[PDB]
């Protein structure tokens, strides 16, 4: 039914990334028929182990102190035209995800980054970026598609490195089975 896609550093589904650098996530359907054409996706950075809710905030609160200012996210998305006239909706709902709603008629296109470093958490853990995709004709607490993507997080172009010293384009997100769970989302005290 749906699919996602990551544009970034080659390396189920794991990818390198750098901090504060953009990448491209695109979102398409693979049954909708006007008016019925809208849906509701979340794009989150959580973790990977599936530590307990109580664990996961552990490590947002922790990382949230280390940080140089209160306003700064864990995850944040570029305003570039190329991403903003596909989609509608943009609400930053927590510190590690946004929503925004997206015509399945059309290849929904996102760019965003990850400000946390994978080794962060202590003084790397597995972290991942899962999507949730809702209906927009119903405030169900359930998704209609869930998919994720293990991530790494570098700094100073530490993914080139990694898949250099691996040596010596597009990566699709794997389907959820669970719509049940729920994601731990971070918003600290402001």
């Amino acid at each position: 039914t749906f699919q996602y896609t990551l544009e970034a550093t080659k390396s189920g589904p794991m990818t390198y990334l750098n901090k504060g650098q953009f990448y491209a996530i695109t979102l398409s359907e693979t049954c909708f028929r006007h008016p019925i054409s809208k849906v509701r996706s979340v794009v989150m950075v959580v973790f990977s182990e599936d530590k307990n809710r109580d664990e996961q905030l552990k490590y947002w609160k922790y990382w949230h102190s280390r940080q140089h200012t209160a306003k700064q996210r864990v995850l944040d998305i570029a305003d570039y035209k190329e991403s903003f006239n596909t989609i509608g909706n943009i609400e930053e709902i927590a510190y590690n995800a946004v929503s925004f709603t997206w015509d399945v008629n059309e290849e929904a296109k996102i760019f965003i980054t990850v400000n946390c470093l994978s080794t962060d958490f202590s003084s790397g853990l597995p972290l991942m970026i899962q999507i949730d995709t809702y209906s927009y004709n119903n405030r169900s607490n359930k998704p209609i598609h869930r998919a994720y993507c293990q991530i790494k997080v570098f700094c100073d172009k530490g993914a080139e490195r990694k898949i250099r010293d691996e040596e010596r384009d597009i990566t699709y997100f794997k389907t959820m089975p669970d719509l049940h769970s729920q994601p731990v989302l971070f918003i600290p005290d402001v």
